[PDB]
């Protein structure tokens, strides 16, 4: 899997 870091915060941004 992708270590994902800004992708809950990229959505809601």
């Amino acid at each position: 899997f992708v270590p994902w870091f800004s992708k809950f915060l990229g959505r809601i941004l």
